[PDB]
This record gives structure tokens, sequence and C-alpha cells, in this order.
């Protein structure tokens, strides 16, 4: 480690932040980076991208696009802001707050900084609020975006043509397959309009604050333009229909975009949760997910 923290010192001091060596973390990073957590001499906590991968600029484009866009227009939660950008060193401000639960591997489910079984009802006043605020910035006033944009009948198509492309290179389960095709097929479920996602909103992404409210939201490299019910998804999977209804309601009542048959939809995207595990098998290869893709398509 000794070894890796003279590097992270070196590598920063030479993007001139200068580290209390003594603060320096390293994060279980995946394929792409390494994140490190080391607090500077100004007392100010960073999180730094060691890069494990060339093209950095090539493959951060949309997700700096994004985090421009957010830190522009929105003003109800924190966002990463990259004040450092090389293609030796990725590094920001550490956001305000601490993340609502943690992800562990090993169970299958989250490490929580909330009570589970009495979730403050603030999280889902202050989550509406930010989801409402970031699906309204207006992404068209932007000159050359390269985030992925669909209008809404494009939305449809692409869940569509992306459930296909499972269905070839896994095989689905008959009956999971025809419940996705009544979804589908039902036009007046379907939304009528789209905006701006983060794409992966889950409580490792959400920053919150002592009372639970969330200040935060980090890990943009989803975002895009699209249907804005992948952002729900989190609070029906770990909350259950309470409190998707909950994100629902504080959405809806502080301007967010809502149909009649939101919630139904949100939950019929929920069924289709295995097309993203059978994504993300044949993008990163891993077994885990491939098996876990072929139990949740049930082939
Ligand atoms: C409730 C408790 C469960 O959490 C959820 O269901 C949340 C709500 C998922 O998001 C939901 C909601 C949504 C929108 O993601 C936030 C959706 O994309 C995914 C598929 O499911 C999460 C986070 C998924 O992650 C995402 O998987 C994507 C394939 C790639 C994505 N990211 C790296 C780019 C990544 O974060 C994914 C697959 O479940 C993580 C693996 C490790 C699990 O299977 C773990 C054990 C979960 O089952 C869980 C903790 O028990
Ligand atoms: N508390 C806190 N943790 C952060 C922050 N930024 C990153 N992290 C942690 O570092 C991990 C990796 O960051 P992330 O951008 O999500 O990397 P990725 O998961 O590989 O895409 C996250 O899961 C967080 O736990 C921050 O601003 N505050
Ligand atoms: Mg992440």
């Amino acid at each position: 480690m000794s070894k890796d923290i003279k590097q992270v010192i070196e590598i920063a001091k030479k993007h001139n932040l200068f580290l209390k060596e003594e603060t320096i973390q390293f994060n279980e990073s995946g394929l792409d980076f390494q994140a490190v957590f080391a607090q500077d001499n100004n007392g100010i906590d960073w999180v730094l991208r060691l890069p494990r991968r060339e093209d950095v600029m090539p493959r951060t484009k949309v997700e700096k696009q994004a985090l421009d866009l957010v830190n522009k227009y929105a003003i109800s939660f924190q966002a990463p802001n990259w004040i450092i950008y090389t293609e030796e060193l990725i590094a920001m401000k550490k956001l305000d707050g601490v993340p609502a639960g943690t992800i562990d591997h090993n169970i299958g489910n989250y490490i929580w900084e909330i009570d589970i079984n009495n979730v403050p009802e603030l999280f889902h006043k202050s989550l509406g609020r930010v989801l409402a605020e970031l699906h309204s910035i207006p992404s068209n006033k932007a000159a050359a975006l390269d985030l992925v944009v669909h209008t809404p009948e494009e939305a449809r198509m692409s869940m569509k043509q992306r459930m296909d492309a499972v269905r070839a290179k896994f095989g689905v389960g008959e009956n999971l397959w025809n419940r996705w095709q009544a979804w589908l097929n039902d036009d007046d479920m379907w939304p009528k309009k789209t905006g701006l996602i983060h794409g992966d909103v889950h409580a490792g992404h959400t920053m919150i604050d002592k009372d639970a409210n969330v200040t935060g939201l980090i890990d943009w490299t989803e975002a895009k333009v699209t249907d804005v019910s992948h952002d729900f998804i989190f609070n029906y999977r770990a909350f259950g229909e309470e409190g998707l209804e909950a994100l629902i309601l504080a959405y809806k009542e502080i301007g967010g975009y809502y149909w009649p048959k939101m919630k139904e939809h949100i939950i019929e995207l929920n069924a289709a949760y295995p097309v993203s595990i059978a994504e993300f098998a044949l993008v990163s290869g891993i077994e885990e997910y491939e098996q876990m893709a072929k139990e949740a398509l049930e082939v």
C-alpha cells in the first residue's frame, strides 16, 4: 500500500493537489478506475479516480456532459464537479453526507445507513424534489450533446429492441416474455414525455444528511434522456410499493411529470429488470451476472 500511496501523492502533487498521506484510503474498485479517498491540506475531502484503461476522455465524455448540465442547472442536489480532469487523474471534492446504503455482494443486499423498517419520509420527499428538478433540466438547450436522447416513442422502441436482443442472446422464459410484450403493447401505460435521467439511482449513489434528506447524487455514467421511470425503480425494489408510491407522490406534487398509469408502468419496468442484468452480464462477462441473468430471465 505504501507503494500505491506514494504514487497517489505523486500523481496528485502533479495536479497541484496536496494530500494528507495518513488519510488516503483505497476503495474496492472495478476495471475502469481505482477510487481513492483522501483529505487535502485545506481540510477538504476529495475523491480521486486513478484510471485503469486507455482513452479516458472518449470514455468519460458522456458522463462529463451530464455533470456539466446538472452543475449548471440544479440547486436541490450536489453532483460531482471534476476540478481535475486529465488522462492521468480525475479528482473532485467529496459530496456532503453519506450513502443511504452500500451493496454487500456476498448477501445480495444492502448495508443500510437508514432504518429500513422505518424509512424516513424525508428520504422520499427530498428524492422526489431532486428527481423532479433533474428530469426538468432543459437538455435540449445544449448545442452538442452526445448523450443518448429518446423521444417517448423512441424510449418505448428502445425497450422493445433491448428485449429482443435478450431473447436472442440468452433466451427468455416464455411466461416472462409474454408479460413484457403485454407491457410494450399497452399504449396508455407508456409515458408521453422523457427527460434527463441519472440512470443508476440507488442507495449507494444517493448521499443523505443526518435526517435522511437526499443532498447529492454520484456516479452519472448512465445519464441519458429517456423514460424517467428508471430513476424510481430503486424505491420500489428497496422499499416496496409504499416507498414507490411515496416517491411518485412527492415528485408529482412538486411538478414532476405524471400520468395515470405511472405506478403500473414502473412496476412493469421492474418486471423487465432481467433485461439489464442480462446486458451487464453480456458486457462485463461476469458469470454471477450470467447466472443471475439466467435465473432472472427464467431460462
Ligand atoms: C433492493 C436490493 C437490491 O438492489 C437493487 O435491486 C437495486 C435497486 C439495483 O438497481 C436496479 C435499478 C436500476 C435503475 O439501477 C439503479 C437498474 O438499472 C438495475 C438493473 O436495477 C442495483 C443497483 C443493481 O445494480 C445495477 O445493475 C445494473 C445492471 C448496472 C448498474 N450500474 C453499475 C451501471 C448497477 O448499479 C443490481 C444489479 O441489483 C446490483 C446487484 C449487485 C444485485 O443483484 C444486488 C444484490 C441487488 O439485488 C440488491 C442490493 O439486493
Ligand atoms: N461518501 C461519498 N462516497 C463517494 C463519493 N464519490 C464516490 N464515492 C464512493 O466511491 C465509490 C465509487 O465511486 P463511483 O463513481 O460510483 O465508481 P463506480 O461505482 O466504479 O462507477 C462509490 O460507490 C462511493 O461509495 C462521494 O462524493 N461521497
Ligand atoms: Mg458506482
